[PDB]
C-alpha cells in the first residue's frame, strides 16, 4: 500500500499516449514523478507545455510537504521498522537496527563480514514484524558473485522458517558494469510496484566502481555517475520506503578508508566499519549516522550466520 | 512586526484586480514589492503602465534608501541579534553568533557536524533574547533527509524547553530536486507573514545542486538556477530579517573546497569551515566574513547537541 | 566649488517652466547639462526650438573644450589627488594612489578583501590633503549587504579621527536591483551639489548585474543597461572630479575573469586583480591603466584595516 501507482494521476490529464513514454522512461509512480524536475519530464521526448501540465496536475494531488511542522514529522519516524542483525549486541549498537528509508552502508577489509552481513539480513527482512524484519520481499543486486543461497538455507534454520520459501521471497542478480549497474535499477523499481519490499542489499555497489574505469584523470565522470547511481537509490528510498544497505571497499592512506571519495559520504544517512579481532571474533563500529553517537561492539561469525560472541 | 504587507500599500492604487496578480506573482509584502526591478513586474501578464504606476506608488511610502549617512545606519547594526550556538567557544568566535539578515553557511566533509550544528540551532533559536536566541518559530528545508526530531529533543532537554512545544514552532518540509529547491521558497515566503520567524536551516541547500543536473558542460543553466535561488534567499533576509543558515557539500582540488563554484562565494556574508579532530572533537574556522578576522575553535559533540570540549 | 550650479545659466534664458524641467529630469549643474547631446534635452518633454537655444547659450558660457593643446591640460593633471590606501607598499604601486575624476575597480575571488579596501578608503578620504585622502565627504552605494561601520571604527582609531564625525561624512544606501541601481544615481547627483564629495565605494556595482536577469539570451539588453549606468558614472566623474570605485565578481573560463562582459572594459580607466596568499597575505596586481605599468604588490589585512606585510 506504501504508494501510489502512476495509473493514479489519472484524473484528467493521463491520456494514452501521454503516460505512453513516462513508464517507458523508468516512472512506475506518482511520487518519483512529482519528485522529478521540470529537467526530468522535458528530456524525454514530450512537448513543453503538454509535460509541465503533467507535472501542476499531479503536484497538487500528492501531497508535495509545504512546512508540515516537526511534531507530525516527529510521529512518522515512530513508524520506521528497523531490522534486526542477529546480534543483540550489534542491534543494540544501532538501537534497534537498520533504518529504512534511508542510505546504510559498511566497508572493511576483506574477510571482516560485510558479504556476511548481507546474506543474514536477507533472511531476517523475512519475519513478523514483532520479530524484528517486518514482512516483506529482499533483493539482492551483488557485483562481486559472492551470493551464496546455502548461507541463507543456515540462517533459515536458526530463525526456522521453510529455506525453500525464504528463497522464493530473495530476489537475485549480478550487475557487471557501470552501464549496467546504473541500469538494474530502473528494472528494480518495476519490481516493487507488483510486491512488496523491505530489503536491498547492493553487494559491493561502489566496489564495482574502481575496476569500472580511468583511476586519477576522467575520475570527474566517475564521481558523476556514481552520484547519479546514488541519487536514484535515495529517489527508491524515500518513495517506496524500501531499506538501503551497500557492501564497501577500502584503499590505504599510504602517507582503512571507504572507497568512491566523497560523492558516497554524503549520501550516506548512516555509516559502519568492520575489523577482523582475535579469532572468529569481529569489530563493528559506527562511523558516521545522524541519530546514535559513535559506538563499538564483539560480535562473532557462528556456521547459523552472524551471531553474538559464542566464547 | 518586522515588515509591512501588501494590504498596506492600498493608498489609492489598490484594486482587487491590481492585487489579484501580485500575490499570486510570489509577493506577499510591500518591501520585496519595492526591491523588485520594473523587469520583475512587467514580466507576470500586467499592463506596462499599470504596473509601473503600482511602483513609483508603493516606493514613494517604503522608505527606499537615498543615502542616509553612516551613523544612523550603524545603530541599526546594534539592534540585529546573534544567535548561540551552545558552545562557548563557537559564540566566542562569532563574537555572539550568527547573525540575521544575511548568509551564514558552513562546509565539510562527511562526519564533521554541519548537519548536527543545524539541529542545535532549531532549538537554541526558541528562547526568551536574554538567553541568546530570540524569539520566532524555526524553519527547516532539508535536502538529504537527515532531519532527527529525537536530537531536538535531547537538545530541548539541556535547555529545560517542552519538546512538544519546540517541535510545534520548528516546521519542516523536504525540497527533492532543483525546481523544487526554488518552488520551496515562495511558500517559505508565505509562511514569514502570517507568524515571525527567526530562523533558516537549508540543510545543504547547494549540496542537491551537484546531482541535480549536468556536470561540466551547460553549469552555465547550473549557476544560472542557483545564482537565482540564492538571490530570492537574500531578498527574504533584508525583507524580513529571517536568519538564512545554509550547508555546503565538498570537492578534493585532485591537483577540501566549498561546491557550487564561486556563486555561492560571493552570496555569503559570513563563511565556516568544519574538519574533524581527535575523538569527539572537532576544529570550526572561520573563512570570509567582513566582521571578524580567521580564527580557529575546538569544541565537541555530546548527546546533549553542540557543546564544549568535554575533555 | 568645483562645479558651476544651474541656477547659474540664469543669463537671459532661464524662465520658471524652461528649468523646471532640467532638475526634474535630472539635471543639478552646468557641465553635465553641457556634455549632454540634442537627444538628450529633446526627449523630455519640452519644445525642440526652445531646448535648442537652451544648449547653445550654456554651451558659449562653459568653455567647451575647442582643443586647447596639450601643455595647459598636462598641468591640469598635475593639479589632480591621490587618495591613499593605507599601505606603503599598495600606495608605491599606483605612484600615489587612486585617481579622481576616472573609474577604478578591482575584482577577485571571494575574500580576496575587495569589500577591504572600500571601506578603508571610506575613512582615508576623511583627512587634510598632506595626509593623502583630501578633504571630502564619502559616499557609499552597497549592493552586498558587506557594509560594517565597525570596519570603519578601527581605520578611524589608527589615524586618530573621530570615529562618530567620520561616520557622518560617509553615506550609505542600499541598491537592491538594475533599475533602482541606475535610479540611484540620480540622487548621488543632487547629493554632491549641496556639499563637496571626494569618493565613491560602489560596491559590487556590475555584481548585482548578474543574478539581475537573463544570462545568454536577452543580455544584449543587460549590455545596454550596464553600459548605460556605466556612461552615467562618467558624467558624475568629470562633471563634478568625485572619484569613483567600484567592486566587481569574477568567473571561470571553463576551457579568474571579471564579469559584465567587454562593456566594463572600455569604462576602467584603471584595473585592479585581488588574490590570496599565504595566511593573511594578499597579492594586488595591476591590470589595465594608461599611466603605470603591470606591478604586482604584498599586504595584508590587520586588525586596523588594509595594512602593509606584518610578518
Ligand atoms: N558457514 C560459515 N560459518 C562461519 N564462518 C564462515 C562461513 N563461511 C565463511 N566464513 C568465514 O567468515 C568470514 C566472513 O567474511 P566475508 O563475508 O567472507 O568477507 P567479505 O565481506 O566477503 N569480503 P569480499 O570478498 O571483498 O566481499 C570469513 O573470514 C570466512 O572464513
Ligand atoms: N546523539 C549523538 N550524540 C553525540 N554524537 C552523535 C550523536 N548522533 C550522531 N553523533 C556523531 O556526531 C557526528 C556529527 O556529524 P554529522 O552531523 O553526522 O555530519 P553531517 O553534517 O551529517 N554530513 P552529511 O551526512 O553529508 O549531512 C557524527 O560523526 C556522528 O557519529
Ligand atoms: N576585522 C578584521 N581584521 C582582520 N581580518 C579580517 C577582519 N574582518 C574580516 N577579515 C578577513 O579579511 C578578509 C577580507 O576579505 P573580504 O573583504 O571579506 O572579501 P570580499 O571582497 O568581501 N568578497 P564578497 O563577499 O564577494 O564581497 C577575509 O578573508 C576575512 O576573514
Amino acid at each position: 500500500f506504501g504508494p501510489q501507482p502512476i495509473s493514479r494521476l489519472e484524473q484528467c490529464g493521463i491520456n494514452a499516449n501521454d503516460v505512453k513514454k513516462l513508464e517507458e522512461a523508468g516512472f512506475h509512480t506518482v511520487e518519483a514523478v512529482a519528485y522529478a524536475p521540470k529537467k526530468e519530464l522535458i528530456n524525454i521526448k514530450g512537448i513543453s507545455e503538454a509535460k509541465a501540465d503533467k507535472i501542476l496536475a499531479e503536484a497538487a494531488k500528492l501531497v508535495p510537504m509545504g512546512f508540515t511542522t516537526a511534531t507530525e514529522f516527529h510521529q512518522r519516524r515512530s513508524e520506521i521498522i528497523q531490522i534486526t542483525t542477529g546480534s543483540k549486541e550489534l542491534d543494540k549498537l544501532l538501537q534497534g537496527g537498520i533504518e529504512t528509508g534511508s542510505i546504510t552502508e559498511m566497508f572493511g577489509e576483506f574477510r571482516t563480514g560485510k558479504t556476511q552481513i548481507c546474506h543474514t539480513l536477507a533472511v531476517t527482512c523475512q519475519l513478523p514484524i514483532d520479530r524484528g524484519g517486518g514482512e516483506g520481499k529482499a533483493m539482492y543486486i551483488d557485483t562481486e558473485g559472492t551470493f551464496r543461497p546455502e548461507r541463507l538455507l543456515a540462517v533459515a534454520e536458526r530463525y526456522g522458517l521453510s529455506g525453500s520459501d525464504v528463497l522464493d521471497n530473495v530476489a537475485y542478480a549480478r550487475a557487471f558494469n557501470t552501464d549496467h549497474q546504473t541500469q538494474l535499477l530502473y528494472q528494480a523499481s518495476a519490481m516493487m510496484v507488483e510486491s512488496r519490499y523491505a530489503l536491498l542489499i547492493v553487494d559491493s555497489a561502489t566496489a564495482l566502481y574502481r575496476t569500472d574505469y580511468s583511476g586519477r584523470g576522467e575520475l570527474s565522470a566517475r564521481q558523476m555517475h556514481l552520484a547519479r547511481f546514488l541519487r536514484m537509490l535515495l529517489r527508491l528510498a524515500d518513495e517506496f520506503g524500501v531499506a538501503v544497505v551497500i557492501t564497501n571497499q577500502v584503499v590505504a592512506q599510504v602517507d582503512k578508508k571507504p572507497i568512491g571519495g566523497n560523492i558516497i559520504a554524503h549520501a550516506s544517512t548512516t555509516r559502519l566499519y568492520l575489523r577482523k579481532g582475535r579469532g572468529e571474533t569481529r569489530i563493528c563500529k559506527i562511523y558516521d549516522s545522524p541519530c546514535l553517537p559513535e559506538a563499538e561492539a564483539m560480535f562473532a561469525i557462528n556456521a547459523d550466520g552472524v551471531g553474538d560472541a559464542k566464547d
